[PDB]
């Protein structure tokens, strides 16, 4: 057996980390990227994981199969299986009880359960893996949300098996982070960790109670609908009225033209985490118009004021949860990439009256980081 690696198999995006000679190196995936989309595609030709499905989803909807992990350890008649369909371009079918995400592939109708989809993902992960360390990856830590059941652990489990992976443990993202932050080599009393998960898809606040190495998971609360994907459709909105000014067109209907403002927004947030200014540089928008706008962070946070308050909602009602009050808090460990918006830092910073906040770690690659470690433990070799 070589490395094993740590698998952050993420709602929208997916992230791998090996930890070797004393460091957790994350593994660019084929196209030099450190996190690659959970989405997988079916076009007539080809299974398309990761970035190039999330990249053609504007093009190919209705196969191209994304929040597999909604889905997965659900079945069929489960109120939030129902509830997310309705806004899911992909069919998702009745399977004698068992939800299964129906595509069309090579002009053939197939089907498959959540963890095939999410083996998918795992399965690249393992291969970037693999090109990066140009040896065999079987052994793998896969990381989960703190509220998965037992029927959603399982499935995620049979998501590795699947993808070839001896799956060493499944470990609660939260708990990931805290590893990756070193907050279980912790030795004396209690720590309650708070960590403000904000994703692409999904907020989630856990809270934690670390001792002796110990884990145990004392609240969870968010919002499964609320992610970094809603301020960018704050700032889409924005300009798809900026671009009706501008050039008295409404880009609303055309999906292409909305996905690639859509895709624009999602890196001008990331650029406006470090600076006060980004561009919407967009060829060709919409009937050829090319649309150069900026945006700056200001108004960034403006579109999303109410968004951005609003998470403290479940900072509170977490800490309601865990009968913690916000100055039991040791640590804040910000995961996702939402978590480097300089207002929602602020914040929180500020609803936690000042406490700096674990943030050295990308909040992209945190889980996988803290995988990765724990799965170098878990084969012996840290
Ligand atoms: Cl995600
Ligand atoms: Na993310």
């Amino acid at each position: 057996k070589g490395p094993a690696v740590g698998i952050d198999l993420g709602t929208t995006y997916s992230c791998v980390g090996v930890f070797q000679h004393g460091k957790v190196e994350i593994i660019a995936n084929d196209q030099g990227n450190r996190t690659t989309p959970s989405y997988v595609a079916f076009t007539d030709t080809e299974r398309l994981i990761g970035d190039a499905a999330k990249n053609q989803v504007a093009m190919n909807p209705t196969n191209t199969v994304f929040d597999a992990k909604r889905l997965i350890g659900r079945r069929f008649d489960d109120a939030v299986v129902q509830s997310d369909m309705k806004h899911w371009p992909f069919m998702v079918v009745n399977d004698a009880g068992r939800p299964k995400v129906q595509v069309e592939y090579k002009g053939e109708t197939k089907s498959f359960y959540p963890e095939e989809v999410s083996s998918m993902v795992l399965t690249k992960m393992k291969e970037i893996a693999e090109a990066y360390l140009g040896k065999t990856v079987t052994n793998a830590v896969v990381t989960v949300p703190a509220y998965f059941n037992d029927s959603q652990r399982q499935a995620t489990k049979d998501a590795g098996t699947i993808a070839g992976l001896n799956v060493l443990r499944i470990i609660n993202e939260p708990t990931a982070a805290a590893i990756a932050y070193g907050l279980d080599k912790k030795v004396g009393a209690e720590r309650n960790v708070l960590i403000f998960d904000l994703g692409g898809g999904t907020f989630d606040v856990s809270i934690l109670t670390i001792e002796d190495g110990i884990f145990e998971v004392k609240s969870t609360a968010g919002d499964t609908h609320l992610g970094g994907e809603d301020f960018d459709n704050r700032m889409v909105n924005h300009f798809i009225a900026e671009f009706k000014r501008k050039h008295k067109k409404d880009i609303s209907e055309n999906k292409r033209a909305v996905r690639r403002l859509r895709t624009a927004c999602e890196r001008a947030k990331r650029t406006l985490s470090s600076s006060t200014q980004a561009s919407i540089e967009i060829d060709s928008l919409y009937e050829g118009i090319d649309f150069y706008t900026s945006i700056t962070r200001a108004r960034f946070e403006e579109l999303n004021a109410d968004l951005f308050r609003g998470t403290l909602d479940p900072v509170e009602k977490a800490l309601r949860d865990a009968k913690l009050d916000k100055s039991q808090i040791h640590d804040i460990v910000l995961v996702g990439g939402s978590t480097r918006i300089p207002k929602i830092q602020k914040l929180l910073q500020d609803f936690f009256n000042g406490k700096e906040l674990n943030k050295s770690i990308n909040p992209d690659e945190a889980v996988a980081y803290g995988a990765a470690v724990q799965a170098a433990i878990l084969s012996g070799d840290k």
